[PDB]
């Protein structure tokens, strides 16, 4: 979903699961910026599918359903199952999902007297009575450990992870990355910048926290999203001066387990259903 991507889906949305600039441009001109996904596709097919943009190439590498939304408004959050395209050949790029996934997006709740801070924002997510009911993932990146040399599942958040071996604390690097199985109430429960450092405050605003939180985020249709491990975050909120994101939308391979995503997950993921069976 930059500027200009190769690799798409049968919809011609990017690997990030966001709509391209480029293809948006193209449906714009037509006319076509507000008709059904169908419409915008079946003028796509008319331009020359993954040449209708003149001046450079598409490959469909994936097969995804999706809703009927116009291709500007789609999301992550609207793809409903990812494959390989069925006559796309060699090892797909990296993806936002796994291979052969079902994919649930989180349905914003209602309530007739919504609650104070924390509790009314975690309660637009999850029906939980408190913060303590809410189950932190397992975020686990394969990685080398900067002290051992180990390359490994380490365990952690989007940020950080923990090497099993020597116990060294390691940023999240390119690689590999799975969210394990999805608990109830499934949160990711990080270190807030914004609420510790004494410049800012913990009634910080929304704003306030993308712009002290270090992580890369752009303000798109579906809010600001992180991606890891075959999930797309979103952010709730601060409880205790720690940042509260949730799995919007997350990836099921079977048994709940939101899979792998990233260089040799197609090996890991097909090794993993052959457990999984068990
Ligand atoms: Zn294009
Ligand atoms: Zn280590
Ligand atoms: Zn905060």
């Amino acid at each position: 979903s930059m500027a200009y991507t190769r690799y798409v889906d049968n919809n011609f949305c990017g690997p990030d699961g966001y709509p391209l600039e480029c293809i948006k441009d193209l449906l714009a001109r037509a006319g076509k910026a507000s008709c059904t996904l169908s419409e915008q596709l079946d003028f796509i097919d008319t331009k020359r599918g993954v040449y209708c943009c003149r001046e450079h190439e598409h490959e469909i590498a994936w097969y995804t359903e999706r809703s009927e939304k116009s291709y500007e408004l789609q999301t992550p959050f609207e793809i409903k199952l990812a494959k390989k395209f069925d006559t796309f050949n060699g090892e797909c790029p990296n993806f936002v999902f796994p291979l052969n996934s079902i994919i649930k997006t989180i349905q914003p709740r209602v309530e007739k007297k919504k609650l104070d801070g924390f509790m009314g924002r975690i309660r637009s997510v999850y029906p939980v009575a408190s913060p303590n009911e809410c189950n932190q993932m397992c975020l686990s990146t394969l990685m080398k450990c900067d002290h051992c040399g180990e390359t490994s599942w380490q365990t952690g958040d989007f940020v950080k992870a923990t090497c099993e071996f020597c116990g060294t604390e390691n940023l999240t690097k390119e690689g590999a990355t799975t969210c394990g199985y999805l608990p109830q109430n499934a949160v990711v429960k990080i270190y807030c910048p914004a609420c510790h450092n004494s410049e800012v405050g913990p009634e910080h605003s929304l704003a306030e926290y993308h712009n002290e939180s270090g992580l890369k985020t752009i303000l798109r249709k579906g809010g600001r999203t992180i991606a890891f491990g075959g999930c797309v975050f979103s952010y709730v909120g601060c409880h205790n001066k720690c940042a509260y994101w949730v799995p919007r939308a997350s990836a099921n391979i079977g048994c709940n387990h939101t899979g792998v995503v990233g260089e040799g997950s197609e090996g890991l993921n097909d090794n993993l259903l052959e457990i999984l069976q068990k």
